[PDB]
């Protein structure tokens, strides 16, 4: 779930692409401060959004997350990427929350879809909405 504020793709950049910071604990915050609860696990991409947008313009494929969707797209190169996972949940007060890092290469498959019409930027008619997934 997404605070009201951010376009699908403005999410995904938040949860995925600007890691504020090279450490999970802290870049976390700022996903968990929005979302009002600690994620368990959250992949931040080593690339840009540009490079992303780019990706939705690959060949259409299948979301292995939701097997219904084909609105999936796969990066064809891998990318450095760091996986963050919820070591220390803390449901009453998720300021207090920590995260280990794990750094990867790995391919991405994204989900893209046609921007908010509203409040997304007219630059970019294709956009990153959800990562379906790292292989
Ligand atoms: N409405 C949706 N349609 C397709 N994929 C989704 C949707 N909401 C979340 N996802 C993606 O499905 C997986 C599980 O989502 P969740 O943990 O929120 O239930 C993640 O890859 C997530 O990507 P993302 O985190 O980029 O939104």
């Amino acid at each position: 779930m997404k605070p009201p504020q951010f376009t699908w793709a403005q999410w995904f950049e938040t949860q995925h692409i600007n890691m504020t910071s090279q450490q999970c604990t802290n870049a976390m915050q700022v996903i968990n401060n929005y979302q009002r609860r600690c994620k368990n696990q959250n992949t931040f991409l080593l690339t840009t959004f540009a490079n992303v947008v780019n990706v939705c313009g690959n060949p259409n494929m299948t979301c292995p997350s939701n097997k219904t969707r084909k609105n999936c797209h796969h990066s064809g190169s891998q990318v450095p990427l760091i996986h963050c996972n919820l070591t220390t949940p803390s449901p009453q007060n998720i300021s207090n929350c920590r995260y280990a890092q794990t750094p990867a290469n790995m391919f991405y498959i994204v989900a893209c879809d046609n921007r908010d019409q509203r409040r997304d930027p007219p630059q970019y008619p294709v956009v990153p909405v959800h990562l379906d997934r790292i292989i």
